């Protein structure tokens, strides 16, 4: 049985979340997005496996949207990650397995960096460590513009699995669209150079499991490949591209689950 | 002014080859499909920044198919360097640099490494070292039927660049059609196998360049860059996919010539 509900922190966000299952926790922290149903099945699914897992949606998008402006402008993966730690903190969380993709995945490298004490095992996907023009152009748009064109772009170019994509429903799409420009106004910009990814030092021995989309273009995260061996840190592929979790969720769950088992 | 003309070497080959400008060796060895017209503009541009550039069709394939079968089936990467070094040896060429694509690349890293007097610098591009079924099973199949699929495949998976892979032309395109079902039969059940890549402090060091496709599927060659890192060979990408020479002329040229001069 799966709680949604929300809680506050004193850092002024009211997030929305989702909580289901018993056992150690698990934490899904959403790409930029910051949409916590893409999730859904995969909350049961992982759960299912003697885990709580914990999502929410990210401060200024969706349901926790009741947030201050520092908390979407000018986002790095610094700031998340101390948002992140805030939402553990008040539903005490306090030893936690965290995955994330795109900014999420930004997000868990530095919550394992940071606090290596809170954090089991991280598992990043798709770390983005580059400047994209055709992101960043998008921010100066008027709001529909930008909602056109990146819901068109993930449908199309980046979902993985279009119809999948499509099938998260309309309730979701329509609190996509508002998204669409918070995020490109506040992350595309200030992400890539936040990326906690250039010490690969600390990245050596650390509890860390890399992986990239295998359909995705080997120029997008050329990078995150390189940089993975040059750390040791264990790198993979998963099926699909941006959104393993929307695509493929049933192999996401099982590799969520086998990761975590690892490291208990 | 090119030389467009044939000799034969004693392992029983007769070789079609082409050849342009003065200046240090560059030899440009084809991908599996054995066809040394897809480099035309690219023998020119490269030669005209001061290079004498030569390239063959590959036995068995195209107008180089007077050939005994031993050097188009079971064919493997310490073979196809052999007949290489033959034709340099016909040609009186003592010191090149070489570049191959797929088998061309396994080809290239082998000749690097078992004739290192021979060769000043080797760029490979996107060495296959995994068996993959879907194209050993074409195999079996009749020869009009390999063709097909493979003519198809190449249209419009992999060519990187559609307009420019037709645009070709009809002998072209009539030369690529005999040549699929000998790759076929010869190439892909013992080319990956013949990798020269398992021994990575052989690998290091040596005046080596890897290249990917930017737009080819992350999981193609995830493992050629994994490879590169692990043995500090420099790794970068060229766009496209499997055929750049193909698809992006110009910035292959370029990179070849630039590559070259790194070396020179
Ligand atoms: C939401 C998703 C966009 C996917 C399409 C994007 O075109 C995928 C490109 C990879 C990078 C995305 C990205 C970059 C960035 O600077 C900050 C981010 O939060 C992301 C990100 O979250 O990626
Ligand atoms: C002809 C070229 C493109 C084949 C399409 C392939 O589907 C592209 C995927 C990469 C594999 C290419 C390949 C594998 C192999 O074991 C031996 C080979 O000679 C090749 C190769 O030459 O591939």
């Amino acid at each position: 049985m799966r709680t949604r509900s929300t809680i506050s922190t004193p850092n002024g966000i009211t997030w929305y979340y989702e909580q289901e299952g018993t056992g150690p926790d698990v934490v899904l922290v959403p790409d930029g997005l910051g949409e916590c149903q893409m999730f859904d099945s995969s909350v049961s699914q992982i759960a299912a496996q003697g885990f709580r897992v914990t999502t929410f949606d990210m401060p200024g998008m969706s349901r926790s949207a009741k947030a201050p402006p520092e908390t979407y402008t000018e986002v790095t993966a610094q700031k998340l990650a101390s948002y992140v730690i805030s939402v553990l903190d008040a539903l005490d969380i306090k030893h936690a397995t965290v995955w994330g993709c795109a900014s999420g995945a930004s997000t868990v490298v530095a919550l394992l960096l940071g606090y290596p004490d809170r954090i089991r095992n991280a598992m990043c996907h798709e770390l983005p460590t580059k400047l994209l023009d055709h992101l960043s152009n998008t921010a100066v748009l008027e709001d529909e513009e930008i909602s056109k064109i990146l819901a068109n772009h993930m449908l199309n170019d980046v979902s993985g699995g279009s119809e999948a994509w499509q099938a998260m429903g309309d309730e979701v799409h329509a609190r996509l669209h508002k998204n669409y420009p918070v995020w490109a106004r506040g992350y595309p910009r200030t992400i890539p150079p936040s990326a906690p990814v250039k010490d690969l030092e600390a990245l050596r021995g650390k509890p860390l499991d890399w992986t990239v989309g295998a359909a995705t273009p080997t120029e997008s995260f050329f990078d995150n490949i390189v940089t993975a061996t040059k750390a040791g840190v264990n790198i993979g592929l998963l099926p699909g591209m941006h959104f393993p979790y929307v695509s493929h969720p049933d192999v996401f769950a099982k590799y969520v689950v086998e990761t975590t088992q690892k490291h208990l």
